[PDB]
């Protein structure tokens, strides 16, 4: 009574909004009370299925409509939807089925059917959710929309704690972070402050919903302040350019290599971007499009002077809360408190790296299925991220990496993401990546991969005695190499197994 | 663990702001560590005399800094605190006493020790709360500053639940409506979207605090967006000029007059109000300060577009929430529902009158001390507000007054603040109250007064003419009285009492 839920924002814009668009995808176009209608049918044809509260949803596909509206139908029952990979390989697929474990699975032929069959043989005889296909035939009776048309328009009326999950993605061994009610409602206003978004806003879903990125920037907001959503199933920029303009896009999803495609496209059409706002590499826009001027592209935030994670419902740290930050990352956003705590459980002094710690509305409610892990990363209270940071004297926040590697050298815990931070505030330093050597007495030493920028000089003793100033001396790395990058894997990702296969890594704990 | 409350709020500041002002009240200035050391003390001797969760503190002062150091600790306790109206004469300084019954009372002595000697002479034997005099001698062990520096600096770090209230404000028959954590963090959430309020933002603390107003524009979102909150004890243009310019004020809850004695005072003085975002009637100010350009300016809200009451944590619906809007109140904000309800709890179509009612976060928790009152103004779920609505057709809400004046007409039930409202839409009227005179057949029949703006010309006959194509025949009129302004009260309220004397008024239900 006191507490909003996403079905709340939509029986309200339903009322306020009667005329405007809510969202838009191919030929399918729906004011905010056609959205509302479809949501009640569906809503209606689940809980006649047996989905009520604590009851869970696959989707499987590209992005949609479908998947807002799955996620405000299940909303409004207390279900809740996880928005899985599209791309997950058979195995992965089923690890996913199986964990999660839904009680419906709405997926899409199209691209896929054939690793869905394969996961779905692979299950054998424990395959016994219903499954929905969304883009079918309309009358398709093992289809999404048959299923939807057998619904009723009444608002099913459930008093729903807004605490309760409604949105679950999968986080690199794969865990399913639970997002409430609250989670996106709080990361959705803190989001509209910082874009401020509003009414007007139309945004194009170019991004993947199977990440928290494309809900927060600007799925969500959008949503919430009962803007339009334009849904785009792959990212082709003919197909993103002809859509910014016949939708007058405010904003989208859209990173460096597309934009620079977009543009190259465009140059001397007389295609007018100009509404669009953008956040990511403005300057690349070359002036076809405006650059945004709300504090979210103004601070920084939006090239990166943040941190986050989907347990944190996303980019929860950033330098448009609270001025200038001598840390890359800023500040904390409202509804968010976050210590950095030592091994012990200690808040940390300032200058010392730790493990960042939070509390508040944006804090998830824990993994799917992972009892113990949520029971020792919730501990004394704190959400623990697994990631290193530290204060600064001006109160700001860093964010050093991961502490998921560790090396140990005799006593001395050392987190190669400290000493890699280190290494790479020197000038002629690009990338460094640190791992650990065998040492027969004390198990590992410490050692350096380095890439220098293409026009500076440096010798391995000049980064050995870069470090002794501001890190540990036990920290230091005994030997550096040189590389002219690092080794990447397929995804793009910093390549660490190849770095101790390459440079003689083990002796970890 | 994933609920921020006021408390969080401080801890954060002092971690993420350690050098930035907080408070500032005459010779005090506080940062954010300092005003949290504070709070802890004050909670640490609160805890020690027996407060804790659900107990109670009532403030019998003007503003101060004090009253914010006071919600924090109490807060952290998950204790409450009623600031209560320093003008209250005996008779309702004794009834608040008595019905908020608090284990703590803060006090003045300035401008009113004399009422407060009487109050407690009238409670005899019944007033056995510790009383704290706030503006007192620093040394004073009845005064607040001994109170507070008998207590340690240690954080209490209580698991409060952010649902429990904290401020308490009395609200006009009086009620005590309660505000929790989540109401005000929510309320100020909102208004920093509307007011583009972030950490720069120093706001002079100039409307009372025994009223939502202050709060609501400006008090709580500075203190979430970690701005400077500046305090006057009481309103002397003079004052308030030297503040402005001493504190490089942002913003201030200054209304016309006021900003007309300001005006006149500084006229040619070359001190420098530029800094200055005005809000209400910008216009006034004659360019020395700028006109606030946020959304809350812009969209008509500071002029007063919108609705609202203290038991939706203030101005919750406004013409800032979703563009134009044909109705005089706009739309709501988020985390506020609302919808229009008929006698019969069943919802008003659009363009029928009938009664505001709420869910969401900003909806107080009830009045205190009124258990019946509460669970009939929550009625199916719903806060009844007691004022008069209806919806547009575009979707926004008008206002039209308060369904506490009705009339009964035979059968009908009618409410005067509906024909007020349909009668001041002639282009003619300044005003019109509506009231009841008797009928002996049937009760009541409908009377209007009237009073014209002062270069129009109508007649009885074509304010009943006007009447007749909107509201039901039954509503109109049956007589038309003409007045030069209505009876109001010292208060400047509408004098219903005096009109009812006057026009021969009487026969109510």
């Amino acid at each position: 009574a006191q507490h909003t839920t996403i079905g709340d924002v939509l029986r309200e814009h339903r009322r306020s909004h009667p005329g405007r668009t809510a969202l838009v995808d191919g030929p399918v176009r729906l004011t905010w009370p056609e959205l509302d209608d479809r949501v009640n049918r569906l809503a209606g044809s689940l809980a006649a299925s047996g989905i009520g509260r604590g009851d869970r949803i696959m989707w499987l596909g590209q992005n949609s409509f479908r998947v807002y509206e799955l996620i405000a139908a299940a909303g409004k029952l207390g279900a809740m939807v996880c928005v899985g990979y599209w791309r997950w390989a058979p195995p992965e697929m089923e690890f996913a089925l199986r964990d999660f474990d839904p009680h419906l699975v709405v997926w899409q032929h199209q691209e896929i059917h054939e690793t869905v069959a394969r996961t779905r043989e692979a299950l054998g005889s424990d395959d016994t959710a219903r499954w929905l296909r969304h883009d079918s035939a309309p009358q398709d009776p093992d289809g999404y929309e048959a299923f939807l048309a057998a619904g009723g328009l009444a608002d099913p009326d459930l008093d729903i704690d807004p605490d309760s999950p409604v949105l679950v993605l999968y986080t690199a061994r794969q865990c399913g972070s639970l997002l409430s009610h609250t989670n996106l409602i709080a990361m959705a206003t803190a989001a509209a402050w910082l874009g401020d978004i509003d009414h007007t806003t139309a945004f194009l879903n170019s991004g993947p919903m199977f990440h928290i990125g494309n809900h927060q920037f600007w799925g969500m907001p959008t949503l919430l302040m009962a803007g339009k959503n334009v849904i785009v199933r792959r990212v082709v920029a003919e197909e993103v350019r002809d859509l910014l303009v016949a939708e007058e896009c405010t904003h989208a999803f859209l990173m460096p290599p597309t934009v620079a495609e977009i543009v190259r496209l465009n140059r001397d059409t007389g295609h007018d971007l100009s509404r669009l706002r953008a956040t990511v590499a403005p300057h690349l826009w070359e002036g076809m499009a405006t650059t945004d001027t709300s504090r979210f592209t103004r601070s920084g935030a939006a090239a990166g002077r943040g941190y986050g994670q989907t347990e944190l419902s996303g980019f929860a740290v950033t330098a448009a809360y609270g001025g200038p930050a001598a840390g890359n990352a800023g500040r904390p956003g409202p509804g968010l408190t976050v210590r950095v705590l030592d091994t012990a459980g200690r808040e940390c002094a300032v200058g010392e790296a730790g493990e960042i710690c939070a509390r508040g509305t944006v804090v998830h409610r824990g993994y799917w299925n992972r009892d113990e892990v949520n029971a020792h990363r919730f501990r004394s209270g704190w959400w623990h991220t697994t990631d290193l940071g530290r204060r600064e004297p001006d109160g700001s926040l860093t964010f050093l990496g991961t502490t998921t590697r560790m090396l140990k050298s005799a006593a001395e815990n050392i987190f190669p993401a400290e000493v890699e931070n280190c290494i790479e505030q020197h000038p002629a330093v690009r990338e460094a990546a640190v791992i650990g050597v065998p040492n027969t007495r004390w198990a590992q030493d410490v050692k350096a991969v380095v890439v220098l920028e293409p026009d500076a000089g440096v010798s391995e003793q000049e980064i050995i005695d870069h470090c002794r100033p501001r890190i540990a001396s036990y920290k230091k790395p005994k030997s550096v190499a040189f590389a002219a990058a690092l080794p990447r894997t397929v995804s793009g990702a910093r390549d660490y197994d190849a770095l101790d296969k390459e440079y003689g890594g083990g002796g970890y704990p």
